């Protein structure tokens, strides 16, 4: 189902079926930890011992990028197409926001994850953004944080810290955190408000 990519398990999947597998997901209740990695990443992958361990525990491992493709036709059975990240994300809450599925946006520079909030209420109306707030907390914070994301009863947390804060700040909480999707999604929030 999945390929090797130097240690980094890549998930041979086409944008619908990445929508698809995380539309069940929502309806298992444990947390699916869901990453897109790039050849970037794969890069990191190599230097840092943890977060390849990490890369290994996700439930879904979706291929970011034009460039992760191309090293794919190495392998027997390539990668089908072209997936970008910040298109699944989208493409995501376009089909849960009829069902109002409350989601919670953690991440981004003071106010940024405000904005995209905002933008997203309009682009597929009746978006159900339960909570935000900045990337930049404390330890103390984090407590808070997580207890606001918990108590809101969101299923779905998208982190955009960047590669690898982002997956590493999921896994280290991956006990608790009570949603059914944690995705980093590092900076498509500075894309959504405009700022990039
Ligand atoms: C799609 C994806 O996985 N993209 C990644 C990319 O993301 P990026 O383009 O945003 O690059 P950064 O320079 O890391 O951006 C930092 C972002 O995280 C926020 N942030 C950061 C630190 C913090 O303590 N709190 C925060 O909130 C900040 O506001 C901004 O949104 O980073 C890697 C290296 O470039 C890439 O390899 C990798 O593909």
């Amino acid at each position: 189902e999945r390929l090797d990519i130097f240690g980094v398990p890549i998930d041979r999947v086409t944008m619908i079926q990445a929508v698809d597998i995380l539309n069940n997901f929502l309806q298992e209740n444990r947390l699916h930890i869901v990453a897109t990695p790039n050849a970037e990443i794969v890069m990191m992958a190599q230097k840092d011992k943890e977060y390849m361990e990490i890369l290994n525990n996700t439930d879904l491992n979706v291929p970011d990028g034009s460039g992760i493709v191309f090293a794919s036709k190495v392998f027997k059975k390539p990668l089908p197409e072209r997936v970008a990240g910040f298109d699944l994300m989208l493409e995501f809450i376009k089909g849960i926001s009829s069902k109002g599925v409350k989601i919670y946006l953690l991440g981004a520079a003071a106010q940024v994850a405000e904005q995209a909030r905002a933008n997203l209420e309009k682009l597929y109306p009746g978006v159900k953004i339960v909570g935000t707030h900045h990337g930049y907390f404390t330890e103390e914070e984090e407590n808070k944080i997580i207890e606001e994301i918990n108590n809101k009863g969101a299923e779905v947390l998208f982190v955009a810290l960047g590669a690898p804060k982002q997956e590493k700040w999921i896994y280290k909480n991956k006990d608790k955190l009570k949603v059914k999707i944690a995705m980093g999604v590092g900076g498509s929030f500075d894309v959504i408000a405009g700022k990039v």
